[PDB]
Order: C-alpha cells, then structure tokens, then sequence
C-alpha cells in the first residue's frame, strides 16, 4: 500500500507514535516519507547481506527475521515479511522500540540526514489530525 501524507498521519497517530519519546507526529511522517516513499512494500539490501522492510525500513540485522541474515537477531519477534502489511500495527509496534534503544530517531539514518532539525511540521499540515 502507497498512503497518502495525511493518511500515513492519521494511522500513525491512531497507532500512538505522535510524541512517542518525544518526537512529534511530523518527525516520523518524515522518516516514512524519506525511508519508503510512504509505501508499505518498499524493501532494500543493506551492504552487510541484511535487508530493510516496510514503510520505516526497519533491519532484519537486529530487528525482524528473514532467515538469510547470517548472526542477526529477531528483537521485534516478527518475520520482516509482517512489515510489507498494508496494516502498520507490526511497523509502528517495532519501531517503538526501536527509537527506545538509546539514539532515538537517529536509528533511521535518513531522519538524521533528512529531517533532523528541519521543519517537521510541514509533513502533517493541513491534515485533519
Ligand atoms: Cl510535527
Ligand atoms: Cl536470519
Ligand atoms: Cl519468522
Ligand atoms: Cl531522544
Ligand atoms: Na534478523
Ligand atoms: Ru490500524
Ligand atoms: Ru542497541
């Protein structure tokens, strides 16, 4: 599935990641936006052999299992593969913790280089939120 900016921000927000440690609704608008072009199929390899799934490219390096990432862990306790849903729940559930586990959003690379410190706001205005 390929959301619409408002859509992905109403599903997100109805998901509880609005402020979720702290980062406004905008902030992971954004991260989607940059990581899968808001569609819930994207997947890309990683130069180490792993591979990034779904609408935040969440990493079967530590974070989801797709049986040919070679010493990875599984910390979400999902196949990567229930990260493709048109159904966010697995994607926003994982990366919960993910921007739990001490660097925030800075996980997401492309944030960092993309969003951070930028006007966020812009991602979900004009939404009916
Ligand atoms: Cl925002
Ligand atoms: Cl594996
Ligand atoms: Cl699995
Ligand atoms: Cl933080
Ligand atoms: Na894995
Ligand atoms: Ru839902
Ligand atoms: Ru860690």
């Amino acid at each position: 599935k390929v959301f619409g900016r408002c859509e992905l921000a109403a599903a997100m927000k109805r998901h509880g990641l609005d402020n979720y440690r702290g980062y406004s609704l905008g902030n992971w608008v954004c991260a989607a936006k940059f990581e899968s072009n808001f569609n819930t199929q994207a997947t890309n390899r990683n130069t180490d052999g792993s591979t990034d799934y779904g609408i935040l490219q969440i990493n079967s390096r530590w974070w989801c299992n797709d049986g040919r990432t070679p010493g990875s862990r599984n910390l979400c306790n999902i196949p990567c593969s229930a990260l493709l849903s048109s159904d966010i729940t697995a994607s926003v559930n994982c990366a919960k913790k993910i921007v739990s586990d001490g660097n925030g959003m800075n996980a997401w690379v492309a944030w960092r280089n993309r969003c951070k410190g930028t006007d966020v706001q812009a991602w979900i205005r004009g939404c009916r939120l």
